[PDB]
DNA sequence: ATAAAATCACCCGCACAGATTTTTTAAAACGCGCCACGGGATTTTTAAACCGGTATTTAACGGTGTATGAATCCCGTTTTATCTTCCTTTCACTTTCTTTCTCCAGT
């Protein structure tokens, strides 16, 4: 990202074909440790941002 | 008794780096609820396989001239095995405090 803007939207797409859009802004600032963006079941993965 | 060589505490102001200590804030969680979404049972439509044929487009092959992979030699990096240590602990000993038992001079 080269930097936060507007109100863009991020789209995630995991495997087993499941979707997911969220704010751009919400991830603005993060501390040390980060915060959770989506809740996995099983055995599945983050394959496209 | 004359010579050679050493060491430490505190007071007074001021500026700043580092170490606690509250205070605020964003994330995670719980309870309740409702409607967005996906399952199941019909209609509908279209993607791709199949017959042709033609017209290109690629890969295997035969020469030259390099760029790099394995081997060797080092030196900083990180792991692991290996020493010494100060507080916890009791404990037999020693010391020190408290009560008691006589002596004992005086009348």
């Amino acid at each position: 990202v080269t930097e936060f803007e507007e109100g863009v939207k991020v789209f995630m797409a995991t495997a087993n074909g499941t979707v997911k859009k969220t704010v751009l802004t919400e991830f603005n600032r993060l501390r040390t440790a980060g915060k959770v963006a989506i809740k996995l079941v099983d055995g599945d993965e983050l394959i496209g941002v």
